[PDB]
């Protein structure tokens, strides 16, 4: 109705965008791991499970690659969007420190200009979702088809062997809450460097497939100690598991290595493509409060409405700044986070 009920705010934008990067950071850490797994030989022995197991491999490398350089400047693109709208917030801010009588004017319009930028975000954002989607609905088939293939196989173990099966499971489960402990401490809600490594955690006999797992690096300063020993715990008991299981179906080994590697990408893909979900909504809400705005910052045109609408406009600039600061912390991580580095 007047200036003080428009919201020139970036509403829950930054939020969203911190619970972006924390789904996406990590699955671009997953990505490497994907990528760094030793492949599978055609070592044979069963040459049935193995082209199952290289075929999966396979196409979750190329899903993790495309992931790893396709999709995440698709999301920086994105978060760029969010900077520049910044600058144009900023810009309007830059307008009102001028004593121009017509200011308010000049203003609504600019404002009314803003409300369309917000709509293409929206579409942007909402193009970005769709392919995740699409991807999403492509990659849980094929994990769910390659969980059928090792449930099959696994519903025949005897006794002692069924239990190496079920201690592996565990333990990946146990891993995957300890790695997004170590990670989410890193990543302090945006403020921080998320930064993990790899190393090989296992291995089955065969010569030898060596399994490659996620690592904290520094091993002393990294927030979450408590997840750093378990991890280390952890791998120790199940490189036993595999070992033993493998004494039983050493290809069910690597098929089981190769799943849990799977389940963190497609998990936090689906993660990742649900915190994308909300984004284009978001922008919406920008571009219908920016619409609505225009005529209320047209109409005050006194020496203390103009004076009234430069206090608002110049917070809802700073709150943009801050914004604008937590997208380039952002795009620094996916940057640096590009490489998943090596720990003995």
């Amino acid at each position: 109705n007047n200036l003080t009920s428009i919201d020139l705010s970036p509403q829950t934008l930054m939020a969203m965008h911190i619970s972006i990067s924390s789904q996406a950071l990590l699955n671009q850490s997953y990505s490497n791991l994907l990528l760094s797994q030793q492949l599978l030989t055609s070592q044979s022995m069963d040459p049935g499970l193995t082209v199952k197991i290289k075929a999966y491999q396979n196409q979750l490398r190329q899903q993790a690659q495309v992931f790893k350089q396709n999709t995440v400047a698709e999301l920086i693109g994105l978060y760029t969007k969010a900077s520049n709208f910044a600058a144009l917030v900023n810009a309007v801010n830059a307008l009102y420190s001028t004593e121009d009588p017509q200011v308010s004017q000049k203003g609504a319009e600019m404002v009314a200009a803003l409300s369309d930028v917000a709509q293409h975000y929206q579409a942007a954002a909402q193009a970005v979702h769709t392919q995740l989607q699409a991807k999403r609905e492509m990659l849980e088939p094929l994990m769910g088809n390659f969980l059928n293939v090792i449930d099959a196989i696994e519903q025949g173990l005897n006794a002692e062997a069924k239990q190496q099966a079920q201690t592996i499971a565990e333990l990946n489960e146990a891993i995957a809450k300890n790695i997004q402990s170590i990670a989410d401490a890193g990543f302090k809600a945006g403020e921080g460097v998320v930064q993990l490594g790899q190393s090989i955690v296992a291995a089955v006999p065969l010569a030898s497939y060596m399994i490659s797992g996620i690592q904290a690096i520094s091993a002393g300063a990294s927030g979450a100690q408590q997840a750093v020993n378990e991890l280390k715990a952890n791998y120790a008991k199940l490189a036993v598991a595999y070992r033993a299981l493998a004494t039983a179906n050493a290809l069910l080994s690597v098929a089981k290595s190769v799943q849990a590697q799977a389940q963190l990408f497609v998990d936090t893909y689906v993660l990742t493509e649900q915190r994308m979900a909300l984004l284009p909504t978001e922008w919406g809400k920008v571009a219908e409060a920016y619409l609505t705005a225009a005529p209320i910052i047209n109409q005050a045109g006194s020496a203390a409405e103009i004076k009234q609408a430069k206090q608002i406009i110049s917070l809802n600039a700073e709150k943009w700044q801050l914004f604008s600061k937590s997208i380039d912390n952002a795009k620094a991580n996916y940057a640096g986070n590009n490489i998943l580095p090596e720990v003995l």
